[PDB]
């Protein structure tokens, strides 16, 4: 229905705003763009499902997210990719891991504070009906 299209629209507007707020945080700059093969030619080798905040915007705009749960799976991927690609005790890896945990924690905290649970539940029920 048009009401369901309106619901998904509101979801996309909400997800673009959360994503923008993460992307403008200087801590999260490394997560804003895909990894350039030049700097890191072994990246695409190790990480089978690369994800970054520019790709998340593109996915929102392509109507790939019908629930906040599905969006959070991609935020979780940005985090777990960074924990897997950068697992060493050296400070460069520890700094990326801490920034990746912080992204994930920040996205969850904004959603806890600003997503209405009944809005999510509605999205989940429209998705499950499709
Ligand atoms: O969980 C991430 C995701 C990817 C696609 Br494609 C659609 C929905 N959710
Ligand atoms: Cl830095």
């Amino acid at each position: 229905s048009m009401q369901e299209e309106d619901t998904f629209r509101e979801l996309r507007i909400f997800l673009r705003n959360v994503t923008h707020r993460l992307a403008i945080d200087k801590r999260f700059r490394v997560f804003t763009k895909p990894v350039d093969p030049d700097e890191v030619p072994d990246y695409v080798t190790v990480i089978k499902q690369p994800m970054d905040l520019s790709s998340v915007i593109s996915k929102i705009d392509l109507h790939k997210y019908l629930t906040v749960k599905d969006y959070l799976r991609d935020i979780d991927l940005i985090c777990s990719n960074a924990l897997e690609y950068n697992p060493d005790r050296d400070p460069g890896d520890r700094l990326i891991r801490h920034r990746a945990c912080a992204l994930r924690d920040t996205a969850y905290a904004i959603i806890k504070e600003e997503l209405d649970e009944d809005f999510e539940q509605l999205c989940e029920e429209i998705q499950e009906s499709r």
